[PDB]
């Protein structure tokens, strides 16, 4: 089936015992056995919930992966995937990755000997440099928050899979709808469910897919044991933001396409990050490893006289953290992204925002007005 | 406040947009900023949700506590407590510990570098020379599951005091209704708000309480970072058992001594775990640290053939893991939890294959010792 | 079973598919047909829900009926029972119910051709002589609200029957655990499931229970057509609520007898209406007919400046509409209740008290301090 | 705002307590007051709940209306709206409305004085010779199912307004994105939220736009007093299907004209209703009052054993009654929807029992072709 029937025919439509076209939410923590152990199904929500487990089964066919896993926000979903390793392992990591994933290695799993390095991905030898003896995966998102940098997933993929390597792809920004890690050879792909695959800014959730029965067993084993779960309605408004996701991504890329071309020939803005720009690093790669450029764009203003105005003057983008939903917001990283900065070229004059389904036409005259 | 009064009024009702009785469910990711950090108090819901807000608030009111932290599961409640702790510290733990602890301080955190020692808790001595120089805090978890052995928490905790240890105590079967560990001198106490606290059998969720600002940066921060938050729905229906949680155990109390006697006097019966019986272990310790014993009791039946028939003719307790329901449910330890120890230790910590664990709800007293009586004769 | 046992084993615990000990949430209006009308259970959720009908069956189980029908509101029930009725037929009404029975009556339904008489049902000869030809119902609240008049439902149903008309009981301020109209010989017992059934002022609702094939065939009809229903989230959290419908009912007992007989010795206090008085009109059939005298306490104080310091100074008592939740509520049915008000003897001093679960004696003291 | 923009900021973005960027749920009955009558525009939930406010708020939006109202269901929504009549008064109505539609206003309404005509709105002078002087308003449903047969909005408004006639206008398959009933001079405007507007087949939920003061008192007089409210969950879930209408119209439109296109060159399809055809009945009026023709296409196959090949062979189209929804849906009007009415005027208002409704999904247009194709030979 065509990707956009895939998100609505997935799963089978019609719950068993009574038809239901939707699955029911089991708000429930536990399940009467016929026979001690022999209500096989379901025995106990935390090691698995009949919602939670429609979630994990829609993401990993959606990823075309082994089993898929639900977790209570993106961070617990990235902290369950680094705590497949030990107290000696050592991980590599994209250099401008998410601030949340900077924070958890270097604050929290630095702690328990979880041992990283930081490395421009986009160069490979770098990436073969980094590797020492107690490496076992090579962690990348591409694109970047905020500065959308394009990683080469088969590059990396082929490279980890020569040295014994376990490649961790976090797929937030482009969805499994416009970018497929495991098809590139990825063993594990990462979502912030509470972006795009929710979409309406109203569920906290992560979700990670493995391409393996071993890998299957050892992260239910952490899921289960450290119980960072998905509760079953998140899971069920996950569910119902899925069905959208296709048409949602389409109206995302045509608003966010137009809005790179105005901002990247404007005045006022200098420098414009978009990977759908031709300018733009790696441009080429983004157009063969992804069907689309997504709907994020951080774009350099020419004083913060400007970024105080536009701030005040927009009417349709909301100053808020977090993205991926049907209403545009905006936020300033030098401001609201804590966790080299300086180094990773994030400009105190630097914006990000985060296009909306809103009509492309009023966001353009929108960002202009603002901009005048 | 009485107790009754504080599981209502522990937080202002009416909210202060609306004048709503109830907390709002928050269903939501993020917040409008008014200026890059000007914001009413929620910027993002990992960090802080206003319906978990209230919960974490309740829980830490109903525990005499500093903060409260509300986490998808009693797992990630004590996994998020013992990732305060960093490779080549030591904690010292009761020996029998829920499962699922068990597991995780063995199977997961054991390869983070935290070590650990398993004491008979009830032995101060014995806790006492398990400290070593990296030795951070004592678990404790009184009464435990299945046996309901007691622990002294305020001797712990002066022990702990006096060797610079965090003391951290598992409330979940006692409840902040009967046992208020942070009185007691506790640090941290937590709970499976999977059980009592939501007492509907309709939440999996997990509560930490810590009595420091120092250990709510710390906590918090790990809360934040790692994120195995409770979504608000949960949190929502979580406040609303935690409203009937006295009357509830106060029903609890009254089925679960009738049966505990009960249980006690039949023929069929070899031996009962509950701490009321004035023969239970440290029974005197039991009636001094909380107001209550619990709604769990643990029984040890004559033979195979009782056990079976039990299970086969009781009406108004299902077969089921947890507890803390409104409805009666029943296990059996040595099929259902205790399958992983081998049957070596199961005589020590003595977890026959013929002990049945019931956790007594708020059915009819009456209607729950006939149902007993007809299954085991 | 006992009362107690029946309101957690009134259904089966177990559902079929995956033995959950609670109902799922249905969050799903349709359902999936094996042939053309050959998925049989349930077909649209307006005409049948699971989650409905678990509550419709717990209602019907716990008044000991046929069958149970879930609305979106008390008057959504109150409203539907009447238009069993049609233009042309009458129905008789105790005098003093619930002011939005009163206005959907004489302000809604008038519109439609049904006629109405008030009467005081404590006088059974008053209710045989306003017995007209096209009379088909008589509607009985007992208590009433606020003034707690004990109406005999016995002698009530033994003249409908002997007249050929129906008895319907509003069971709300009773509930079914202290009072069952339908063994008293009622054909229609209904409740505003917002107050004590749902018992945490969280979910608005109306149930109503018939005791006939042919009124079940009747209110389906209603129900079905004109589709008042309850949603399967608002009857998830109303069957949540029924688990501690006994527990509840039995603290709200004992602490509003003791407010009860604190408030009707006071200085400040000249009147008190609450049915466990023995000066109450009717204490003995109170005592007779039903197993509780309830939870709702009504008390006329001498003057307006008594009453305003009672409002400014209680502090477990919230100033707020509605009644039947865990937490104490207070009203003034002369500043909040419109919709004779003179005539049915509704002072300006009059204080209604809804007696929650709090500690009994630290709402003695707060009604002490707010009289002092 | 383009309409692409007004489903997003049609209501002010940041509720003013936290700034949450979505409507909070309040599960509440009842709000606290300051002093007797002083309580921040919230009292008890069936007047109003502040979740259903903001649904009743963003559909009166939609639509360019005074006020909106949420109701349990689609037919208590066209109940509350009748019941603004009283015995007595004559409502004309389109002669194919829903069935559901026609069993309130025959079998419920009929006993409370209520008279009613049915007429062919598509002929105004009908219409017109059908007024009485006890008639009040004017009921029209365009498109009707099954046969989407279309009916002047503009012309029936203005004969209305000439003999003091409200107008009502069921706008279910257009939805407020495509067709615009206030704009065109109606007083009142509903919905069955349950189908479209909701878009996930997941909440029962009626909607009612009404365009001036006196009709939003009368009305909410009826909400309040009989009680048919939606619930807070349901309202936030129809909130939040709201978001994609557009761009799941948009979706739909495109799948729905490639079929109806497809379907109606079939050789084993006699006929196909839908507004896009040029041969389809007032084709030209159907693209003036509207700028989308729907995704809902009923078409005749030529036999019993094509339907039943159709029905035996689709994977993509689920067999269940409702339409609008993310997922495609086929029922049997003859066996399904009009199996009340008599084969008598079932060949009036060409209702064969062979034909098809299908609700044309968000699925891939070329999947659902495919589909139909496989199936049909
Ligand atoms: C005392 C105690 N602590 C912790 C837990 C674990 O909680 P959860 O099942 O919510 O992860 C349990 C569960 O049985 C328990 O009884
Ligand atoms: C046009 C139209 N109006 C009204 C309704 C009735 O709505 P509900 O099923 O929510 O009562 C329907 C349902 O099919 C419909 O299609
Ligand atoms: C927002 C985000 C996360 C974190 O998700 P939470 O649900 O906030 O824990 C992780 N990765 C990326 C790329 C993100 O954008
Ligand atoms: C509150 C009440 C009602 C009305 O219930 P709603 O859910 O508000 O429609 C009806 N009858 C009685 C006795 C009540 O107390």
């Amino acid at each position: 089936m065509r990707a956009k029937t895939k998100l609505i025919h997935g799963i089978r439509i019609g719950e068993p015992s009574t038809g239901s076209v939707n699955v029911p939410i089991y708000q429930t923590s536990t399940y009467k056995q016929e026979a001690v152990g022999k209500h096989q199904g379901y025995e106990y929500s935390r090691t698995g919930n009949p919602t939670r487990a429609a979630l994990e089964e829609m993401i990993a066919v959606l990823e075309n992966g082994h089993a898929g896993f639900a977790f209570g926000s993106g961070m617990a979903a990235i902290t369950a995937t680094i705590m497949l390793f030990s107290k000696g392992d050592h991980v590599i990591l994209t250099d401008d990755v998410y601030g949340g994933t900077y924070r958890v290695i270097t604050k929290v799993l630095n702690r328990f000997g979880i041992e990283h390095t930081f490395v421009d991905t986009t160069n490979l030898e770098e990436v073969e440099e980094a590797i020492r003896p107690n490496t076992k995966a090579i962690y990348v998102e591409t694109p970047t928050n905020p500065l959308l940098k394009i990683t080469d997933i088969k590059k990396i993929s082929t490279l980890a899979k020569e040295k014994d390597l376990l490649t961790i792809i976090d797929n937030t920004f482009m969805t499994p709808y416009w970018q497929s890690p495991i098809s590139l050879g990825a063993d594990i792909v990462l979502h912030s469910a509470t972006k795009y695959l929710g979409g309406h800014s109203d569920v906290v959730a992560g979700l990670v897919v493995v391409n393996s029965p071993q890998l299957a067993e050892d992260l239910h084993f952490v899921q289960n044991s450290t119980g960072g779960i998905l509760g079953p309605q998140d899971s069920f408004l996950l569910l119902r933001g899925l069905k959208t996701l296709g048409i949602r991504m389409e109206e995302h890329e045509t608003n966010s396409r137009a809005i790179a071309e105005f901002l990247n020939n404007h005045p006022k803005v200098n420098k414009v990050y978009y990977p759908g720009l031709e300018s733009h690093q790696n441009h080429e790669l983004a157009t063969e490893q992804a069907n689309g450029f997504g709907a994020i764009i951080s774009f350099d203003v020419d004083s913060e006289e400007t970024l105080n105005k536009v701030l005040e003057k927009l009417q349709y983008f909301t100053l808020a953290e977090s993205l991926g939903a049907v209403e545009s917001l905006i936020s300033i990283p030098s401001q609201m992204t804590h966790a080299r900065r300086k180094e990773l070229g994030i400009t105190d004059t630097l914006i990000r925002i985060s296009v909306g389904i809103e009509d492309g036409e009023d966001l353009i005259e929108d960002l202009a007005q603002a901009l005048a």
